């Protein structure tokens, strides 16, 4: 349907300029083209994130793909909107769903940028662990290498994984997350480990809060490139940063966000993003909900 394409890319403008940022149309356009069909309200999920620090001019998009409309990234790389990379992360979406049972798809891109990545959710109910992640052939080895680490601060279940084409990276967002597993000494020990921007008391305060957890790996070496914790709620003003213009800019953007589900509040997804030497924000207000964001706020937005 034409309708929601133009809808969907209108509210993007809208989030975008929020933040001051610029659509590339010749770039968004064909993509939304391309999956249309499944921008239907109801079923669908729709997130807008902005990013602080040296990514608050950018404005990232994902956008639920039902399994049943096939490999995403096939799909893209057939239309020719995106080139193949020629490393192992071209396969790994399909090899995922080969191996794994896939509940849905999801397609992430950049406003200016365009397409950048995939997501493969698994069922709640049917989550894999690291050993059955780690066993897909396109899957980084740094995932294996870094199992035993995994197990040692209780991560275990994945809810999801995403892929990184441009960057070639991979995110398993564990689920599931024990409260030993979110304390402070753990959340600590962990990031020493890890050798990641050390969090404080705010930061750890918000890592406890925590419904998703992720690290993201890559394909050169064993050594995570970063960590985020996610926290999700209808607080407007949770962004776990110090500067006056985070505070700002970030319960502004949570409480103008556009969103197609008048008669709620508007689902927030705050992250936590440690890398070597720092630390960033993000924020994705979502546009389209399901019973899913419904019930995690129930859970940890009590
Ligand atoms: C359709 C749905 C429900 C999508 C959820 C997407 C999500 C939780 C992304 C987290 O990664 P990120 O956006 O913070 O950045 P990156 O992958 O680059 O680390
Ligand atoms: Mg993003």
């Amino acid at each position: 349907e034409a309708a929601d394409v133009e809808r969907v890319y209108a509210a993007m403008e809208e989030a975008a300029g929020l933040l001051g940022v610029a659509c590339a149309r010749d770039k968004i356009y064909p993509l939304l083209s391309t999956f249309q069909d499944t921008l239907v309200e109801g079923g669908s999920v729709v997130v807008f994130s902005m990013a602080s620090g040296r990514h608050s001019t950018e404005l990232d998009f994902s956008i639920s793909v039902p399994t049943s409309h096939g490999d995403p990234y096939a799909t893209v790389v057939e239309k020719g909107l995106f080139p193949a990379t020629g490393h192992p992360v071209d396969d790994l979406l399909a090899d995922t769903q080969k191996h794994l049972p896939v509940s849905m798809f999801a397609i992430d891109g950049e406003v200016t940028g365009g397409f950048k990545k995939t997501y493969a959710f698994f069922p709640t109910d049917n989550m894999p662990g690291v050993a059955e992640l780690s066993a897909i052939p396109s899957m980084p080895p740094a995932v294996a290498e870094n199992a035993e680490l995994f197990a040692r601060y209780g991560l275990d279940k994945v809810q999801m994984t995403s892929m990184d084409y441009k960057k070639r990276q991979v995110n398993l967002y564990f689920s599931e997350l024990s409260a030993q597993t979110l304390e402070a000494e753990s959340v600590l020990a962990l990031v020493r480990e890890l050798g990641l921007h050390v969090p404080n008391e705010l930061g750890l305060k918000f890592c406890k809060r925590s419904f998703s957890v992720y690290p993201t790996l890559n394909w050169e070496t064993g050594k995570i490139d970063r960590l985020c914790f996610a926290v999700i709620s209808n607080d407007p003003t949770l962004v776990p940063s110090s500067d006056e213009g985070d505070i700002e800019k970030f319960h502004n953007y949570a409480t103008k966000a556009p969103y197609a589900y008048v008669g709620e509040k508007r689902t927030l997804v705050y992250g936590l993003t440690l890398s070597p030497k720092e630390e960033y924000y993000k924020l994705g207000a979502y546009y389209h909900i399901t019973d899913v964001q419904r019930g995690l706020l129930k859970a940890f937005d009590s």
